[PDB]
């Protein structure tokens, strides 16, 4: 499948999926080790989710690019999505979010 | 359609691309992507299945991106970067790179 298409679960981690995490800018920085292993099956899944955008937002949200490089012809995007301030789960999303973010910095 | 989170809004005739995700332009957070056809009808655009086949899933958005959290005066931000390699061998590669770069930047030919 597709990278952009995969789906990582229990059976297909993250890291099968979509390599390990890591501070290089080709490389995802995002989970800590319960939800690399998990994956969409790890418990706060759906908290996180609701940030992910449909492919509508995705493309209507985003700074789109095409870049040539020696590997390939890569599409590249960049945005910002906004956290409803008004969300009574807006504290328990800063927790969740930062327990993820970076995390593999302080794996062993 | 408008009361869903930006981020899973669905453009469509009804609801374009202007209205559910604001008006195509230059600036850093500011969305770039779509010719005055797709503009107007978002996912009823007959070639979009050729442009959602590069959307990522949630897992791949989370996966393969570089995630952070920014606060600034108007709130508190997910920011989001990443880069999808297309398939050279595909033999449609190349009007893939077509279709995509029809749409990077278009607004700038039109008002």
């Amino acid at each position: 499948k597709p990278r952009q298409k995969r789906t990582a679960t229990k059976a297909y981690n993250v890291t099968q999926a979509f390599g390990r995490r890591g501070p290089e800018q080709t490389q995802g920085n995002f989970g800590d080790q319960e939800l690399i292993r998990q994956g969409t099956d790890y418990k706060h899944w759906p908290q996180i989710a609701q940030f992910a955008p449909s492919a509508s937002a995705f493309f209507g949200m985003s700074r789109i690019g095409m870049e040539v490089t020696p590997s390939g012809t890569w599409l590249t995007y960049t945005g910002a999505i906004k956290l409803d301030d008004k969300d009574p789960n807006f504290k328990d999303q800063v927790i969740l979010l930062n327990k993820h973010i970076d995390a593999y910095k302080t794996f062993p």
